[PDB]
């Protein structure tokens, strides 16, 4: 998962 704001997950968890 990033910083992004809202964040985002694309795995579990990057």
């Amino acid at each position: 998962c990033t910083a992004s704001i809202p964040p985002i997950c694309h795995x579990r968890w990057r």
